[PDB]
RNA sequence: ACGAGAACACGUAUGCCGAAGUAUAUAAAU
């Protein structure tokens, strides 16, 4: 149960609904499926790969901070700082849960939080008819982000000692291609780092009556009515495409799906799966849903 | 099996165009 840090040195595209669109963080999902693909790219054994590996969603951090999402528990009291807020490091991570974050602590936290920046970047194409005879170039826009030159992206991972072993050589591999969104076109390589924090292992390793869950999870059919009695929490559609399945990539788009989103608390545990959200297609393709919990 | 995948912020044009380093004033009172 590692977790790796990951530093980029170029801007990345994530994005969530149109190219020009831009993220900070990402969730399991898309890291499950890069991760997924490397291995197939190497050709090793997924089922190894396949129902063994826990992933949580990925977390910025900076130069010496480690930030969790923010739970959606119910504070009585100001509630307008706190909507604005979406992270908090670790230090008051207990802190806030218990309630001793004051809106005075929640205005500073949220001035620290410069951990990066967007921009739009544009770009032209001249494949079309501009070129070959009477026509215009197609501008179009990109929405990518600069993380500062010690901030990044880190995920918390458990699972088996060979497991990890297995995830350690894949995280190699792919540490030189891309991820995000416009890998080819010049965005997010990385370098990694595996850092352990005593205090967030401490984090993990609590013990208590509420959950937090930390990934993009949804439980199977016989388990929902048992999982919803009592919970704080957002679905969060997700839709998007794949990559060398059909013949027609405009034709091929996984059904859009619904999961919790990442600060729901929950008084029921779970276990998630690895939903199909395959039709039409020459192989299955894997969307993720399994959580990582944080047990305070 | 990453809201993906393809996409050169490209192609046209330059520092021009007119202006005089000019205006008088003894190599001089023994």
């Amino acid at each position: 149960t590692k977790v790796f840090k990951l530093s980029f040195k170029t801007p990345v595209h994530f994005g969530k609904k149109r190219l020009s669109d831009g993220e900070m963080t990402i969730t399991a999902d898309t890291l499950f499926s890069a991760l997924f693909i490397e291995t197939l790219q190497l050709g090793k054994d997924t089922d190894w790969l396949l129902n063994d590996l826990i992933i949580s969603d990925t977390f910025p951090y900076e130069n010496e901070l480690y930030y969790l999402p923010k739970p959606l528990i119910k504070i009585d009291s100001n509630h307008k700082a706190f909507k604005k807020l979406k992270y908090v490091p670790v230090h008051h991570y207990n802190q806030y849960l218990n309630g001793e974050l004051s809106a005075e602590d929640a205005t500073d936290l949220n001035d620290i939080f410069n951990i990066g920046y967007f921009s739009l970047q544009t770009k032209v194409s001249l494949i079309a008819q501009e070129t070959d005879s009477s026509a215009d170039s197609e501008p179009y826009s990109v929405g990518t982000f600069t993380f500062e030159p010690e901030a990044g992206l880190y995920f918390i991972a458990k699972g088996s000692e060979e497991t990890l072993d297995h995830l350690n050589n894949i995280m190699t591999a792919l540490q030189y291609s891309g991820l995000g969104g416009k890998r080819n076109a010049g965005y997010g390589q990385f370098e990694y780092e595996i850092i352990n924090n005593q205090q967030l292992s401490k984090l993990l390793n609590q013990n208590g009556k509420h959950s937090i869950l930390l990934s993009t999870a949804m439980a199977k059919k016989e388990e929902i009515e048992s999982a919803l009695k009592e919970a704080r929490y957002i679905l969060t559609k997700r839709s998007g495409f794949v990559q060398s399945t059909n013949y027609s990539e405009m034709l091929v788009k996984k059904s859009d799906f619904y999961s919790f989103s990442s600060g729901s608390v929950f008084k029921n545990i779970f276990n998630g799966d690895i939903f199909n959200v395959g039709h039409n297609g020459k192989h299955p393709v894997y969307r993720y849903a399994k959580p990582l919990w944080l047990e305070v």
